[PDB]
């Protein structure tokens, strides 16, 4: 239940080197249910009650796709998840090339503005580079553009949406 | 080898109703190697030589992920693929919700400006709706924004990119 979602060898040594004392960034593991992962997600959207059975099934589902869905967490060294982010690696049918997609970055409100979001993005960029992505992309609002600029991203196009 | 990538029941009846005579939109199948699929892709990027062995292996790879990677084609009714597009369905770890991502839309140059790109997008939107996506998103350049506006998309944010 402490078996990481993906290899810890995919975590940037340079990011680990600059985290606050006792903090770590690491792959999700199944035991993170107990470390307040869903609480960090509540920064992003309303989540809902989820029980350990459901968590365990959703964890086996993502683990079946661990060559695509890279979920990592920032742990405060006291058993509390305080940040998360996702890299989804799109393996094309670019001479069969690969694009990383950054998704669902969240930092607990009380821990915001301490570079933990930057560290999460640096870590997801390092995963994507390591697995052979030529680029990482993400969609953002006009309001958090300046966050992604500080993380070394540049405007590349427009996000278009269609609602049902 | 005529076994479709995904169920033909996911193809919009309304789109099939308005295609030019003898044209169809349908899931990719393994035999599409022989119908000039790679030629349509050359509208998007430079592809390279790929042999039938490689095609067959890449086809089994996508078929293993046919709950995520929905590739469809426009067939002219004379054995020629003249358009393609992809829907990638992102199943979240939104109360475990789903986002469609439209990718790699291409229409052969000689068949452009006849509504085949619109039909491809309408068809991919219908797949996403049917499988339970709350929204479909895509990234585009400023130059083809007006194409997506005509297909019923609206600007929703910015695409940011990070190169290696
Ligand atoms: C692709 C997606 O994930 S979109 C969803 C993004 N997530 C959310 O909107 C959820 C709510 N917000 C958050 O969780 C956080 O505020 C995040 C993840 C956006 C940013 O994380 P934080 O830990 O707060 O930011 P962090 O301190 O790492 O920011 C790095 C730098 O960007 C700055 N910054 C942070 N947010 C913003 C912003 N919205 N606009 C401009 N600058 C910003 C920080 O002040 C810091 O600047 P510095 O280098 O000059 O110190
Ligand atoms: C998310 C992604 O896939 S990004 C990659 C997009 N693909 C490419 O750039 C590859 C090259 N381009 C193409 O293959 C095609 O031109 C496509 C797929 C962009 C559009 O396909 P087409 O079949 O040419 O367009 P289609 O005739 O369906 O266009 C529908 C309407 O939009 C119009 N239109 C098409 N392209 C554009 C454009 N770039 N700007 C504004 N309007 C456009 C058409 O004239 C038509 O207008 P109407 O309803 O008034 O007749
Ligand atoms: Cl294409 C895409 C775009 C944005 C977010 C995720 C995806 C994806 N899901 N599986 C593979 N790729």
């Amino acid at each position: 239940e402490n078996t990481p979602l993906f290899s810890p060898s995919l975590i940037s040594p340079d990011v680990l080197a600059v985290l606050p004392a006792d903090y770590t960034i690491r792959p999700l593991c199944r035991s993170d249910y107990k470390r307040g992962y869903l609480d960090v997600l509540r920064v992003l959207t309303t989540v809902g009650d989820i029980n350990e059975e459901q968590w365990n099934s959703r964890y086996e589902w993502i683990r079946a796709r661990s060559d695509e869905y890279y979920l990592l967490v920032v742990c405060d060294g006291e058993g509390r998840i305080v940040g998360t982010g996702s890299l989804v690696v799109e393996r094309k049918f670019h001479s069969l090339g690969m694009v990383g997609h950054i998704e669902d970055i969240a930092v607990e409100k009380g821990q915001q503005g301490k570079k933990l979001g930057l560290r999460i993005i640096q870590a997801l960029d390092y995963v994507a580079e390591k697995v052979g992505c030529y680029k990482t992309i993400l969609d953002c609002s006009e309001a958090n553009e300046g966050f992604y600029i500080k993380c070394g991203f540049k405007r590349a196009g427009l996000e278009m949406a269609h609602y049902y």
